[PDB]
């Protein structure tokens, strides 16, 4: 049900978001090379990608990630780290919906996920656009996993429309605001929001609907078990804003699922 090439990206990036877990990519030097223990991000090794800024523990709830350049497949990657730590987990935890004009008028975003990015909005943006600067060729991308998802997600809106797109691809993120943000996201210009679940992994699902949350649109729903492999016929486009066939179906959420995207994702030691 997908290209090919939206496979070959879908998991390029679930790469990304995985190498953000791994210890030694969030204080590594800039220049140095992205690897993971294990073999959570095979494909990012094979590919010449070098940090550009390693960040961790930054402004609050821990905001930690990397932003690499990618010379073979000429990307600017801006990979946040999903949740770990104990402030990760607290953040989590502000599930009441701040008010966010400045991104769209009506839009309503879940605190928390908010706060975090706009304590450490600033540094980022500016790193991006310096890469930009000196790579304008190159595309702009924004990724992540649960959190990180969370985070990519807002920071993609809140940067985009500065002259260069930014496209986000999020793996088993939660949902981020009211429907405003999310009539908002599923419209916004500047750029594409991928939006992937596996199975029925319970965090796509929270916050509940009844604290008032939604999701955007549309969803890649990933369709094959935990740990069994991808193949692009296993992946399905939902569509329509709070939908349900994909992720979003009544029935018994599971932990482990949100651990399989393309490959173990957030285990990274
Ligand atoms: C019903 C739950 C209340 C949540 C209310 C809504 C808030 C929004 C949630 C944000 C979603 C999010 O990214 O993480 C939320 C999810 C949900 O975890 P869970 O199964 O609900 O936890 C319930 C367990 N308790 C009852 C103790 C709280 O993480 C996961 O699935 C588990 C991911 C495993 C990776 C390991 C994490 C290691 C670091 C933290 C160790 C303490």
């Amino acid at each position: 049900e997908v290209s090919q090439d939206l496979f070959n990206q879908f998991n390029l990036f679930a790469q990304y978001s995985a190498a953000a877990y791994c210890g030694k990519n969030n204080d590594a030097p800039a220049g140095t090379n992205i690897t993971c223990t294990g073999n959570a991000c095979p494909e990012v090794e094979k590919a010449d990608a070098t940090f550009l800024y390693s960040f961790e523990d930054s402004g609050v709830g821990d905001v930690t990630g990397f932003l690499a350049l990618d010379n073979t497949n000429k990307l600017i990657v801006l990979s946040f780290r999903g949740s770990r730590s104990i402030e990760n987990w607290i953040g989590n935890l502000n599930f009441d919906l701040k008010e966010i004009n400045d991104i769209c008028s009506g839009c309503r975003g879940h605190d928390g996920f908010t706060s975090s990015w706009r304590s450490v909005a600033d540094t980022l943006r500016q790193k991006v656009e310096d890469a930009v600067r000196e790579h304008p060729d190159y595309r702009v991308v924004f990724t992540g996993h649960s959190l990180g998802g969370a985070l990519a997600t807002v920071a993609g809106a809140d940067l985009r429309g500065n002259g260069y797109d930014i496209d986000v691809f999020s793996y088993g993120a939660p949902r981020v605001g009211n429907r405003a943000f999310a009539e908002f996201l599923t419209v916004q210009t500047g750029g594409t929001l991928y939006r992937i679940t596996h199975t029925n992994d319970i965090v796509p699902r929270l916050p509940p609907r009844e604290f008032g949350y939604s999701h955007s649109s549309p969803e890649y729903w990933i369709k094959s078990g935990t740990l069994v492999p991808v193949t692009r016929n296993d992946i399905v486009k939902i569509e329509g804003i709070d939908a349900t066939g994909g992720n979003n179906q009544p029935n018994i959420p599971d932990i482990p699922a949100h651990l399989w995207y393309f490959g173990l994702i957030g285990t990274c030691l």
